[PDB]
């Protein structure tokens, strides 16, 4: 019912479990941000290791078309990767819904850069961009502030 | 002889990093036989073989050079107070990551006090079937909003 790590198990995997544990106070929260202009107005909902979608799909981050509440899963938390930088944490959710035309029809993916901010536990979640111009390895990029990424 | 993208916003971002082009950033890390020295440059040759390397990994034990990413294949994104620079096209792995080409992802965070400093490796994700990557960080006032 929480984040599941993907990758090789070992010393590094063990460190990533520790990072997820540190983010526990954020689990109960839900972050949202609406961007874009009609007919492409989108609302992104992001959560840390908890269901961010409306259909129990295991979504960690979803995209909702404002015009018509169509929900698209950007990434699932059962496919998480996480890394600790000096003043930030990079959180990745793979296994989102598949593209039909772009990116070799691969599953969508979310990359969230959580930067250190001593003033708040969590705030300023914002979509940065969607890299959908590659034949593979595409991603939706986001940012958010959190004191938990600080040294 | 400069970064080649795959976007007007991206070209503007590259332009913004111009003052870093002439610099060379180095950082040694790890413990032999796994001690590596990383050399990173923005849109300029970081290697010794004119291969177009934007970031190379040097094995300190024997001086062997491995290209992590080529500025021949650059992607760049701008967050509120950070810039993400990506160089794909590095040397291929022999065993990890389906033998794909190495890749470098550099998180350039805002720091009002320096034009560019604190370049360092953060981690190497080499446990995936594909889309592996070397993660780095560095500070720069140019990343500040
Ligand atoms: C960006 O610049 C890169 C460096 O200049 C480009 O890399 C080169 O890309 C070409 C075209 O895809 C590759 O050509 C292939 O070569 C292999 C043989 O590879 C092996 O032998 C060569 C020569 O001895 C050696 O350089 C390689 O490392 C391998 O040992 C052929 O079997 C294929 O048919 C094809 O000709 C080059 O191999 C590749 N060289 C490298 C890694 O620098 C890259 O394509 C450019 N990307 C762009 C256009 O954005
Ligand atoms: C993460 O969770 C998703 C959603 O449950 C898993 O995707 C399903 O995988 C099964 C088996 O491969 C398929 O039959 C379903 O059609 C998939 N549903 C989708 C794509 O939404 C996914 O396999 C999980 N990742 C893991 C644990 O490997
Ligand atoms: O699936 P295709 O046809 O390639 O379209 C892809 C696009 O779909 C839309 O519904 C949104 O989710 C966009 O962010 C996405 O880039
Ligand atoms: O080429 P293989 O055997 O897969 O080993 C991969 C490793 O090689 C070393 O020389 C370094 O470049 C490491 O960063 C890399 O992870």
């Amino acid at each position: 019912k929480t984040c599941d790590l993907v990758g090789e198990k070992g010393k590094e995997s063990e460190k990533q479990l520790a990072l997820l544990k540190r983010l526990t106070p954020l689990f109960q929260k839900s972050f949202e941000s609406t961007v874009g202009q009609s007919p492409d107005m989108y609302s992104y909902v992001f959560r840390v290791c908890r269901e961010a979608g409306q259909h129990s799909s295991g979504a960690g981050l979803v995209q909702i078309q404002k015009s018509n509440g169509k929900e698209t899963v950007v990434g699932r938390f059962n496919e998480t990767q996480i890394f600790q930088g000096s003043n930030w944490i990079m959180l990745i959710y793979k296994g989102g819904d598949e593209y039909d035309n772009h990116c070799g029809r691969e599953q969508r993916r979310a990359v969230v850069m959580i930067s250190c901010n001593r003033h708040t536990l969590a705030d300023n979640f914002n979509p940065v961009s969607e890299e959908r111009g590659m034949v593979q390895d595409c991603f939706y990029l986001f940012e958010m502030d959190s004191s938990l990424a600080c040294s």
